[PDB]
């Protein structure tokens, strides 16, 4: 059976370009998004159109419990995921003393609570494919260095790093690798990238599909930085 | 007058350390608490034995308003505190599909939500001050790079680390510094131990007044061109 | 057709990183220290997987031989698009009881390495108007230090210090510069590595591959580590 | 009473760590490439300070007078506690443009100077039985890199990579070794190019005093810094 790979967030934006991009190297993939059913749907499509097989999942990441179901019913029906990409994130900029507490906890939660809430539910699936395995996190450079009037994003972002680095420690044993992927400014102040432009979403989903092919498997651990020589 | 610092999780330990080394250094010293309060009460005596003042305040730092009301009250009462040290945090130890809800919870929150919880009410009275000031969270070696049997813990002190870099972006123009410090194995943690020896070069476990040194140092006026730092404790292990 | 200079790719890493670029559809030029009958079979290799190639033969600590013989091989040839500097030795040993050999061979070959070779070839990067790729192979000890190795410590913590900074100076013209930080490849540690193995060359030189590719164009500055999570 | 030889200090940062160092209790031997006057001024600035200090004059370059020198001030005043390398230059420009001697000069100043002054002193340091402190001067562009300073961004990153394994090769001997990153100090001869550029991106909006950069060596010199080891600090007012 072929490996399928989960990408949060994949009815647009850098989540349909990782899609999109996984599609092509010869993956299943299982787009995901909140809401937009709509296009998730265009997205499926695309990816049969390039001869793979796909579905869409709709759920609130941060729905712990009905995100538990939905992924168990979904293993049960198409069999445990190979990969996993956790692309969903959310913002809430303000200066710190500004923030509400729903700018505060929606951030957190949903960078944090996101990784516990869909990798629990896969992690005993994917192992027991017996093939190895493939997790990619995206964080962002503001995660690495902080960033003003985003100390929640900030504060997000390096603990999805944490977590990153200390689950790669755990699945190692199993040949499953666990990496995480840090945009710089994507296009969806240039007067500090050395490369003097936005990133393209295609230029952070190639790093992503690099890291999920049978090539990378000695990378693991990892923050990537993909942000135009930023830091 | 006299500056004064909040040490969180100061009743024993690390943050009883790091109390201690800032009273010797001159600043009035507010202790805290969780639940252990005649603890608490012992290190006040202590810190005005070395001829600063203390007091102790009883907190969660999960208890979002109650600790608003808690900070609010004691600065209407004492003043806007010029530093202050974020020491408390908590383990849950466990394979990653081990883990309970509560144990990932909990550990996320006590950092990152306690973090947002005792600073969001001290922010406005620091810059008050018009003086400057210093902010020091307390992270670990695991923030930094992973550690096995801890995914919520490595998560939640990663996290403090980018809170603490942005927040010193912020603070820079008002003259706060804002720096971490990760400890690596303290003769404080709990352990089984003899593994953990053969990876650290210094092949000892560090003592609570290593730890205290640097953030003592930190809060010094000296140390005013050190901000958005993380400052590792931990005996060669990385 | 973009033509890529693979120092020390007569064997090992290098070798691995020649074939994967020729396979990626780069014409190759192959270089060894003395080896010549070595170099030529990656030369032929080369042909055979349908690329131009040939060999030169240089010491990387011979200043005023390499800018002459690649001054000759650009006039001869064009410029290279691509240059992966593979450059260094060992000499290990408790830094007391180092020698002035061993200490200044290892400092040199990687550290002048980067000067002698990069230096002529950089200004006819620039002129073929097209961007460009450098990769530089540095090493785990130089992210973290290794016991007996405060030579080759240095040596490679050097090699990030100016894949850096030469980033900085090439943006601007759309050359990426880049380093790749092997692990423990094989060409006992072991209970020390996650994935507990030691790495193959072409583990090692996928990410070099990568790097070189166009898909990788907004990943520079930054010090990619292979090394089954060593760190 | 411990000694502590800091090298390039009769000026600047390394005149500001060898008072604070006296200061603190150790005694201190200056060091100077060419300027013996101002090497001799910050001696009697120690001795009125009340610890013992005489100068060395060396090129860090010139590999067997520094060993001469270092051999024979051992023998008369005993092994060095400690010893802070503040070694380097820049000679700065586009890479292409660098001069082979603006490349080999600023790679050995730093790296062999690590070399030339540190491989004579460690076993005297390890015979004193007390532990002992070594601390490295690099530079922010040693982590991240500045253009036309690929050479001082190769030297000033070396040194990290020295330093951090002579830490993990002494950590059993209680020596701990450590590094500190100034990033734009006053009184640094760098470019008016490195200079603006630097001043945008810092967040405290202004170069580093002396003292400054002084305080996290003597601090890290200190006894109660004897956990800290395998470390490079950044002093550099939120710059990275």
């Amino acid at each position: 059976m072929t490996r399928r790979i989960l990408v949060t967030g994949s009815s647009r934006g850098i989540g349909k370009a990782i899609a999109l991009q996984l599609a092509k190297a010869g993956f299943d993939v299982t787009v995901h998004a909140r809401s937009r059913q709509a296009e998730a749907e265009q997205v499926v499509q695309e990816i049969q159109a390039l001869g793979q097989n796909s579905h869409y999942l709709m759920f609130d990441v941060n729905e712990r419990q009905t995100v538990q179901q939905i992924l168990e019913q979904d293993v049960e029906q198409h069999g445990g995921f190979y990969g996993v990409v956790l692309n969903a994130g959310l913002t809430h900029d303000g200066a710190f003393p500004a923030l509400t507490d729903q700018d505060w906890d929606e951030v957190i939660s949903t960078s944090l609570d996101g990784f516990y809430n869909v990798l629990k539910p896969l992690i005993m699936p994917m192992i027991h494919l017996r093939k190895g395995g493939r997790i990619v996190t995206l964080s962002s450079v503001s995660g690495i260095m902080g960033n003003r009037g985003q100390v929640n994003y900030s504060a997000a972002k390096a603990g999805l790093i944490g977590a990153t680095k200390a689950l790669a420690l755990e699945l190692a044993k199993r040949k499953i690798t666990v990496n995480c992927v840090a945009p710089g400014l994507i296009e969806t102040a240039l007067k500090m990238i050395p490369l003097q432009r936005m990133g393209q979403v295609d230029e952070v989903a190639s790093v992503v599909k690099f890291l999920c092919s049978d090539e990378a498997s000695y990378v693991t651990r990892q923050v990537i930085s993909v942000n135009g020589g930023l830091i």
